[PDB]
C-alpha cells in the first residue's frame, strides 16, 4: 500500500504541498533540500542535488528507512534562496538541470529492477519576468520536457513513465497578475499537488512523456 | 453529490467506457449515439448531433430526468460505423467537428448560468494512415484543440473548464502495431476513462486549454 | 533555367502575388482557379480542384504546354467566394484539404520520377473569429501541416520538399485588427510571395515538413 | 548598401560559413571569439560575450570601424573548446544563453534609434546524445526561440524582427546518422547561412518571432 516516495526540492512552497499531499494520502515521503530547518514529517535529507556523491548517500539513506524509491517528484523550480540580474540567473536555472539529472539517473536503478516507477517533474511557478527572464522559463521547461521524453523512449515497455507538470501563477496588484489568466485566479498549491498525485497513481499507468500545464489557461495560446 | 453527465457517442468502445466510469463513480450518465443500440443501465437517446433540432431535443428529454448538464464528454472520434477514400473522409472529419460544435454550444448556456462547468472533447483512437490519412487526423484533433482554447478564453472565469484528452492506440500483428508505442502495449479503454474522470473532478478546476495525451509515449516526440 | 510552376487558387489575393512573383523571376508559371477571371499574362485553367478527373485534365493541359510541374503552390486559403455559420464552414474546410490532397498527389507523380521537386502548400489568412471559427482554422491549418510532414517521411530521400508557409494578416479599423500584431502593421501580399519564392529556390533544399509564419509576430505566442 | 553585420562565435564551423555569406554579399562583417588565430577577412574581437564590459568594449570597437551594427547574428551553438558528462555539460548550455542575451540588448540600444533591425539566433547543430543531452538541446533552443518571442513583443512596432534558425545534422556510419533525416543526408553549412540571410533581407520583414528548422526534416515529429 504505502509507497516510498521522494520529493527533491520538498521543503518549501509547491514542493511541500506535493511531500504534503503525498504522507497525507499515507506514502512514506522523503525529500531533500539545502538549507534552513525542514517541515515536519518527512525523512528529510539536506544535500546538494548537482553532485552525485551527495546524491548518492542521500539515495543511501532513504534506501536504508523508507526502500527504494518507487515515486520520485523532481521539483526543479526556483527555490527561495535563488530568487542577480535575469541574464546571470540562467546559470541558477543550468543547476537546476543538472540535479533534476543525477536525481532521476539514480531512481532509475531501482526502479529498473522492480519494473515500475513513476517520475515527475515540476518547472518553476510563473512570475512576472523581462525577455531574459521568460528565455530562463522556457529553457527551463524545455529542458525537462526534453528529459522526460527521451526517458520514455529509452527505457520503453518498462513500466515507468516520466511526466512533466507546469504550473501557472500559484498563490504563496492581483488583479493585475490574473487579468492574463483566463479562469481569472491564481492557483491554490494543493491544486498542483492533485495533478501530480494523479500522475503518480496506476490510474495514469499509460501516460508518459506528457506536459500537464495546471496554469488556468495562461500559457495555452 | 451526483452531477448530470452527457457523453455523446457513448453506446461502444472508449465512450462507453466512459460512461462507465462516470455511473460508478455514482454520477447521473445519459449517452448519446447515433446507430446501434444503447447499452442497458443508461439513459440513451438516438439522434444525430450535427442537428441542431435533434441536438435540443436530446438535451430537454436528458436534462428532464438528470437536471442540467454539468460535465459534457463529447467522444469525437471517428466511429465504428465511419470507418472511403481520405479525400472523402474529411467530410467525416468535418461532421465530427460540426457535432462537437452543436453539443458544446448547447451546453454551454446551463454552465455559464451555474458558473461551473466541465466540458471534455475526445479526439479520434490512433490507426496506421497514409498521408492524407494523417492530414485528416491532424485536422480533426486540432479542430477540437483550437476549439476547447477559444471556450476557455471566452467564457473567461467562469469556473468552466475546456480540455481535449488525445488517445493513442486502445484495445476495442498487434505486436507490430505496438512497436511504435514506448510502454509496448495498448491502453485499455478504462485507461482512457480514468484521465477523463480526473480533468471533470474539483481536483482538475485550474486545468483548462490543456490537451492530456494517453497515449503511451507514443506521439511524444 | 526557368522551371513549370503551378500556383492552385492564384487569380488574386496572395495567389496571384506568388504567381507574378514566380513570373518576375523568369518562371513558366500557371495557375488554376475555380470563379472569375483569369489574370492576363498566364497560363490559367477553369477548374475545380477538388475533382480528380478535372484536375488531371488541367495538369494535362498545363504540362503540354510548361512541361511536368517542378514546383506546386497549393494556395489552400479560404477564397473570396467562400468567405455560412461556422458549422456549415467545416464543409468548406474539407474540401479546402480535399483540392490540396488531390493536386499534390497529381504533381507527386513527375517529382518522384525526376527525384526533385517543391510543395508549398499556402494557410488561410487570419480572421477575427469565434470559437468554431478558430477551430476551423486551427482544423485547416493542421490539416495542412500533417499532409506536408507525412509526404516528407514518405517521399523521404528524393529530394522533394513539402512545407506550409501560414500568412498572419494580409492587406488584400485597420489599425484596431494590427493592434495585435506586434510589427503593427498588415502584411503585404508580396511579402508572402517572397517566402514562398525562397521555400522553392535551390537554397531551402534541407529545409522540409516546416511551417514559417510570415505573420508580423501575430501567432508566435 | 554595405551594411555592419555581427556574427558571435563566427570564427568557426556554422558561424563561419555564416560570416562567408554575409562578407562574400559584400556587407561589413566583424566575428566575436574566445581563442585561437581569428580566419581572415574579418574584423575580429577576441571575447568572453558572457562578461557585460568585454561586449560593451567589443561593441564599441566595433561601432568605431562599421559602424552600429544592423544585423545581429547570435551564434549560441557549443563550440569546439566546449565540445565532460552531459549532466555537468548544462553549465556550458547556460553560459551560451546568458552570453546570447548580453550581446542582443546591446545591439538593441542601436537598433532601436535606427527604427531597423534584424536579430537572428542560431541553436546547436544536432549530434547524437543521450538523454541528458537532449535534455540540454531542447533547453538550448528553447531559452532562443522564448527570448526572441519576447523581444518581438517587447519591441512592437520598431521594425525589429528576431528569429531562430535551428539546424539539424549539418557536414563538418554516416548512413547510420542520416537514417533519421527523411532527406537523408547532412546539411551544408551554406544551406544554414543562406536561411540566415534569408532572415536579414528586407523580403522577410514580417517575419518575427519565428523558429525556421534547417534540418531535413529531422526534428518535425
Amino acid at each position: 500500500m504505502s509507497r516510498s516516495v521522494l520529493v527533491t526540492g520538498g521543503n518549501r512552497g509547491i514542493g511541500l504541498a506535493i511531500a504534503r499531499a503525498f504522507a497525507d494520502a499515507g506514502d512514506k515521503v522523503a525529500i531533500t533540500y539545502r538549507s534552513g530547518e525542514p517541515p515536519e514529517g518527512f525523512l528529510a535529507v539536506k544535500c546538494d542535488i548537482t553532485d552525485t556523491e551527495q546524491v548518492e548517500q542521500a539515495y543511501k539513506e532513504i534506501e536504508e528507512t523508507h526502500g527504494p524509491v518507487e515515486v520520485l517528484i523532481a521539483n526543479a523550480g526556483v527555490t527561495k534562496d535563488q530568487l542577480m540580474s535575469e541574464e546571470d540567473f540562467t546559470s541558477v536555472v543550468e543547476t537546476n538541470l543538472t540535479g533534476t539529472f543525477r536525481v532521476v539517473k539514480r531512481a532509475n536503478r531501482a526502479m529498473l529492477r522492480a519494473k515500475k516507477g513513476r517520475v515527475v517533474l515540476i518547472s518553476s511557478v510563473v512570475g512576472l519576468l523581462g525577455s531574459a527572464g521568460q528565455a530562463n522559463y522556457a529553457a527551463s521547461k524545455a529542458g525537462l520536457v526534453g528529459f522526460a521524453r527521451s526517458l520514455a523512449r529509452e527505457l520503453g515497455s518498462r513500466n515507468i513513465t516520466f511526466n512533466v507538470v507546469a504550473p501557472g501563477f500559484v498563490d504563496t496588484q492581483r488583479a493585475n497578475i490574473v487579468s492574463q489568466v483566463p479562469l481569472g485566479r491564481y492557483a491554490r498549491p494543493e491544486e498542483i499537488a492533485a495533478t501530480v498525485r494523479f500522475l503518480a497513481s496506476d490510474d495514469a499507468s499509460y501516460i508518459t512523456g506528457a506536459v500537464i500545464p495546471v496554469d488556468g489557461g495562461l500559457g495555452m495560446g
